[PDB]
């Protein structure tokens, strides 16, 4: 057996605030101009949200309203919680997209033949260990943060504040390249709280009302290690406790350390940025291979050069979980998918303003987004 | 055979500027106070460097001088290049480290027993495909950017500006889990340039003076694909062309997509932040296993909880490249290394102000930093 650990963070973790704001800006632009070019970074620290980056769009967007409404949704609505959407500073340093990039990527190009918005590499991954084809470690870690937000928002644990982190270590066995979860070895939960609640009341609630509500009992046993509020005190939180930036939770956004990552952030970027569109397409290819019965676990790499539509490379790694060779699976992928960004946008409907919904609790394995609906493969 | 692609970026890429500034700030603090607690994020956009984060230190640091001297070293010294250290804005939004974090991590603790500064997961990787135990893809990509900076700085290609990106695709064969590079399949180079030089002069120089100077001729052939200045024009660059943030090149900083990554950035953080110290220690463990003759290729995962000194989990994956089981290699690691941050700091000398040197061209595989010198193993 072996251990593997993944983490997740809540909606009010300062980096995740930034990813949600960046995607609220992108959605505000796409609601008016489906062809907006957006590269919006967000920085958060005590009292401040700064927007920086490049946007060329026909939309008229009220940045103060978009930013403040996203922070209000997260739950930072009073100085007692360390941040307040009503009274924080919002600073904007947004300029047009560089004309040199625009001319090299999309200007005067037919949409299917638009060039990749940048160079880079991206990976897709899928594993049959869960129905949603995601690692159990990260699924559990995300659901523990979702449960904390539910209990905060329904008033069950009114001492909870929006900033949280979780981490799950699962003990696995291997089976011919596929992985089989056996038990939960360790869980960590840290969550911002009010000044009145004591450590013992929080530790008891985190075990009884959060962990037992999320983790199947079969995975928990007498030896499971719990680190609940391990720092001992977490009253200061959100951007006051730790600066946040967009694109600083890229492993939380994807596979929790499993598979691989090419380094590109997702949030704040329109479809021409292949860091997002091609990673979404690669997840769609990986999940299509697993739900199609071709492998039990698979990693897909793709890469691009700025201004060039077709990927430079495509690679498939099946961990030994298919009777077909990796070259055969590559040929099936090449016959069934077109991974130009200007075709991915049509297959995955990537001009639709649903990106803020992807910016917490992972981009993959939930809510039947287009990249989660397998493509029936012909071979 | 299969393809694999990795990228790198130059010193003047806007994200890399931020990592170098964050580490210049950390070094300035450590020069005066070896025990400084530093979590410095940097944001860059047209005309601006913003510092945000938390620092508790006894040092007296002139942030305007530190920031401007780092930008001067990178080479942004005139408005014609799109950024100038003499005249840009430097904004500081730095506060003390949260007292709640300080009390839960290090306050009143014996140094060897300091808790991890945060939770998280980290990986180390090593491969025998190169003497420095790094993937050839990323080594080549880094050296192509280093060669562009050398030719810019020696006046050979005076039209070059500091912002660059490269990407290398290598065609490999597998050998019992180990990987063997066969040839370079594709190279991309994009680099900011002056308004006078034409595309053909730049493409010819990039092939003849950069690629041929860096890539062994045995790997290049008649079928090697070159995408040199593929956007066609890159005069606007640096932070004017694209906002930069610290910790947005975490795959460039590590293994180029090989191995795995736990998501944590390195730059701007002191040793108590296990995202940096434990990733460095994990690279040291991986390279020690490969140089010790125990495996040909290996991935090491570790994880931590905030306030807890010992790792929560340790895992070793050898890809089938050892006669010893992964459990045996884990036992050898556990007998030879102590992965508490307050012991890693002593083994790797992590209070020394050498971090700006790590913040471009990768943290691993070069210049015999302590984590690159193997530990002789007893078993
Ligand atoms: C510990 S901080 C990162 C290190 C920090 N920048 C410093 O100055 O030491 C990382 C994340 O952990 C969580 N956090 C903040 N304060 C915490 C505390 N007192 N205990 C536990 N977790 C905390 C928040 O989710 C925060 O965004
Ligand atoms: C293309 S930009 C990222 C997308 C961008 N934020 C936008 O608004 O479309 C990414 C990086 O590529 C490089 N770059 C900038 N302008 C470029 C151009 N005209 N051609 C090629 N590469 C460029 C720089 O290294 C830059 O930091
Ligand atoms: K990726
Ligand atoms: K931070
Ligand atoms: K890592
Ligand atoms: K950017
Ligand atoms: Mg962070
Ligand atoms: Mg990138
Ligand atoms: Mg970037
Ligand atoms: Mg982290």
């Amino acid at each position: 057996t072996f251990l593997f650990t993944s983490e997740s963070v809540g909606e009010g973790h300062p980096d995740k605030i930034c990813d949600q704001i960046s995607d609220a800006v992108l959605d505000a632009h796409l609601q008016q101009d489906p062809d907006a070019k957006v590269a919006c970074e967000t920085v958060a620290k005590t009292g401040m949200i700064l927007l920086a980056g490049e946007i060329t769009s026909r939309a008229a967007v009220d940045y103060q309203k978009v930013v403040r409404e996203a922070v209000k949704h997260i739950g930072y609505d009073d100085s007692s919680k360390g941040f307040d959407y009503k009274t924080c500073n919002v600073l904007v340093a947004l300029e047009q997209q560089s004309p040199d990039i625009a001319q090299g990527v999309h200007l005067d190009r037919n949409e299917e033949d638009i060039g990749a918005g940048d160079q880079g590499l991206m990976f897709g991954y899928a594993t049959d260990e869960t129905e949603e084809c995601m690692p159990l470690t990260i699924v559990l870690a995300h659901k523990l943060n979702a449960k904390l937000a539910e209990l905060r928002r329904n008033g069950t644990l009114p001492w909870l504040r929006p900033d949280s982190k979780t981490q799950v270590t699962v003990q696995y066995m291997q089976d011919r390249g596929a992985v089989l979860p056996i038990r939960v070895h360790t869980i960590v939960i840290s969550v911002q709280h009010d000044e009145e609640v004591c450590l013992d009341e929080m530790r008891d609630a985190l075990k009884e009302k959060v962990i037992k509500a999320v983790v199947p009992a079969k995975y928990l046993d007498e030896d499971t290690i719990y680190h609940l509020q391990p720092s001992g005190r977490f009253v200061i939180g959100g951007p006051q406790g730790d600066a946040g930036l967009t694109g600083r939770k890229i492993i939380v956004d994807t596979y929790g350390g499993w598979g691989a990552h090419g380094g590109g952030a997702f949030s704040g970027k329109d479809y021409t940025k292949v860091d997002r569109s091609a990673a979404y397409a690669a997840r769609w290819v990986a999940k299509s291979l697993v739900k199609g019965g071709l492998c039990r676990r698979v990693l897909v790499q793709v890469s691009y050069a700025i201004g060039v539509s077709h990927p430079l490379s495509i690679s498939i790694f099946h961990y030994g979980t298919s009777q077909k060779s990796e070259r055969e699976l590559l040929e099936i992928v090449k016959k069934n998918f077109d991974l130009r960004p200007g075709v991915i946008v049509r297959d995955l409907d990537l001009k639709k303003p649903i990106y803020q919904r992807t910016a917490a609790y992972g981009h993959f394995g939930r809510d039947s987004f287009p990249w989660e609906v397998p493509k029936k493969l012909k071979y």
